[PDB]
């Protein structure tokens, strides 16, 4: 028995077709199965024909003959249809109201999530299809995961460096780090696990959680885990006060924070608030200044990553009592300076999946464009808080959609809370960039933020852009732009300071041929965001969907504090860089 997602009628129907297996009210089941392929029932029994060997599950070819369930050639003569009168049989069949378009629910109910419409409606629909939509997706994430192949450990060529045999009649995932592989050991009669595992192209690269000299007959899959069901909403109920709430202000604050004192009242004085930091802006500095302008508050820092928590813990170390932080760490390395564990300590520092049940004067959740409306539901559920806070910038990167292939996902469909800043706008924004040269800031101010983001620093006049399409080459699943890297190498000879700079591109195939002729560390601009680095060289690689991505290019180029090359392939955003232009040798 449970609750109909459109209705909330109470119910003993769940339809066995949908892979989350909704509740759904005499009304509600009706009009899913009439209307889709979906036919299988679920009750406190399956409608299916309890007939000895009868293959029918179809509700609408099934009756009640008895108390056992019967299709049209197996049912006795006293039997009324399982479904019928716009209302499927079941429990609370007198409690049902409907809806005037059940049409949402079945397009969540039966969609692949390979077009960008997909995640449009699900974070457009009503807040009950928001979770029904974000379990429906996890779900249908993690059993995609199944339906790659596992792959062998055939030969031990080196260290850090294998030869990987693949399971036949099944494809292959893309092997790159948003793939994270977990390795497993043969034993007698049973597996047990081997640390997590991550690889890219020769043979292949493997860079694992924890060393070993692991061997032979040693196979990786990609973990998928249980998506539990959702019950809290993503965002909870606005409130607007007219004082501060349940928080008390210091009397005595530092020159540091003091730029953001208006912006905590803010904070307390409504339910949650919305902050936009660009690149640089002080998002961290934000968060943990809150506490010591509410000392005498609890405050649980969350957010999705491991990395983005331990930021949080290392701005803390800087700044509040050790004594008065706790990680909490589910029995990967991270952050260990505080007390593990420690759920009634004063600051909880915490990702998402790992959050217990508990109450707090104020919740901070960070990198919120990395955040699923899955998330959100997780911390209102486990978090009652009196505020809460979420940081991030919907103008940088959105956790990645493995399913999507058609369309672009644009940031007001990121989640719900970038959902509302891009809409109605953030609550508060940090305006002031502190890490980038200026025609860095300028260009991006622009691009994505209306001109509303200022240049703390002066122009380095070490901001180079080069318009080269050079040659494009792609294997599995990545992309390689070898001329491009050459312009690199060649502006490298004439230019030998910047083999300082970090290398970024779009691709980790790119950047693994960089890596061989340049020597220059490399990141993806997916894995760069949130770090920063004097030098940058960006080479696009192509004029992709995913290369010309605004968000992308914001967060590639927003990584250098002193001076930046971009070999740029598309012509659009060449022409947006406000930088020294540079001819082809
Ligand atoms: C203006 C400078 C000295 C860069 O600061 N010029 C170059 O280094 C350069 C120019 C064109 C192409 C390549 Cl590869 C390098
Ligand atoms: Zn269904
Ligand atoms: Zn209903
Ligand atoms: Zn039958």
């Amino acid at each position: 028995v449970g609750a109909c997602v459109l209705c909330n009628s109470q119910t003993s129907l769940r339809c066995g077709a949908c892979i989350r297996r909704p509740f759904l009210c005499c009304k509600c089941c009706y009009d899913h199965v009439i209307s889709t392929s979906h036919k299988l029932v679920l009750s406190v029994n399956p409608y299916v024909c309890n007939a000895p060997g009868c293959d029918v599950t179809d509700v609408t070819q099934l009756y009640l003959g008895g108390m056992s369930y019967y299709c049209k050639s197996h049912k006795p003569p006293i039997s009324f249809p399982l479904c019928a009168n716009g209302q499927v049989f079941g429990l609370y069949k007198n409690t049902c109201v409907g809806s005037d378009n059940v049409t949402d629910f079945n397009a969540i109910a039966t969609c692949d999530w390979t077009n960008a419409g997909d995640y449009i409606l699900a974070n457009t629909c009503t807040e009950r299809l928001k979770l029904f939509a974000a379990e429906t997706l996890k779900a249908t994430e993690e059993t995609f995961k199944l339906s790659y192949g596992i792959a062998t450990v055939r030969e031990v060529l080196s260290d850090r460096e294998l030869h990987l045999s693949w399971e036949v009649g099944k494809p292959r995932p893309p092997l790159n780090r948003n793939y994270v592989f977990t390795g497993y050991r043969v034993t007698k009669n049973s597996k047990v696990q081997i640390g997590e595992y991550t690889f890219e192209k020769g043979a292949v690269v493997y860079r694992g959680t924890t060393t070993y000299k692991l061997n032979v007959g040693d196979y990786f899959v990609l973990t998928s885990h249980t998506v539990m069901p959702l019950s809290a909403p993503t965002l909870v109920p606005q409130e607007h006060y007219v004082r501060i709430t349940g928080l008390y202000p210091t009397l005595n604050i530092s020159d540091e924070f003091s730029s953001n004192v208006a912006n905590y009242q803010k904070v307390g004085m409504q339910k949650y608030s919305t902050l936009q930091g660009p690149p640089g802006t002080g998002k961290s500095h934000f968060a943990i200044g809150l506490a010591l302008y509410y000392p005498s508050a609890r405050i649980v820092y969350t957010a999705c990553s491991h990395a983005a928590v331990d930021a949080l813990c290392e701005k803390a170390l800087k700044y509040l009592p050790i004594d008065k932080c706790s990680r909490i760490i589910p029995a990967v390395e991270c952050f260990d300076k505080f007390k593990v564990n420690s759920t009634l300590e004063q600051y909880v520092f915490c990702t998402v999946n790992a959050l217990p049940e508990t109450t707090a004067d104020i919740v901070v959740f960070d990198e919120i464009s990395m955040a699923t409306n899955y998330d959100l539901s997780v911390v209102n559920a486990r978090l009652r808080a009196k505020h809460y806070v979420y940081i991030g910038d919907p103008a940088q990167l959105p956790a990645p959609r493995t399913l999507l292939t058609k369309g672009t996902l644009e940031p007001e469909y990121f989640n719900s809370v970038c959902r509302l800043m891009k809409t109605i706008g953030p609550d508060m924004f940090l305006g002031t960039c502190r890490r980038c040269p200026a025609e860095i800031v300028d260009t991006v101010s622009a691009l994505v933020y209306d001109n509303k983001l200022k240049a703390h620093k002066d122009k380095s006049a070490q901001c180079f852009k080069m318009f080269y399409k050079g040659v494009i080459t792609h294997d599995v699943s990545s992309a390689i732009n070898r001329p491009q890297i050459g312009v690199v190498r060649e502006f490298l000879t004439r230019n030998p300071a910047w083999r300082k700079a970090v290398f970024i591109s779009p691709y980790n195939s790119q950047n693994a041929v960089a890596s061989k002729i340049l020597g220059l560390p490399t990141q993806t601009v997916d894995s760069s965001q949130g770090s920063e680095y004097d030098y940058v060289i960006f080479t696009q690689t192509t004029e992709t969907a995913h290369s010309c991505n605004v968000n992308r290019f914001n967060v590639a180029i927003t990584r250098a504090k002193v001076g930046i090359l971009c070999i740029m392939s598309d012509r659009d955003l060449y022409d947006k860089l406000q930088f020294t232009s540079l001819e082809i040798p």
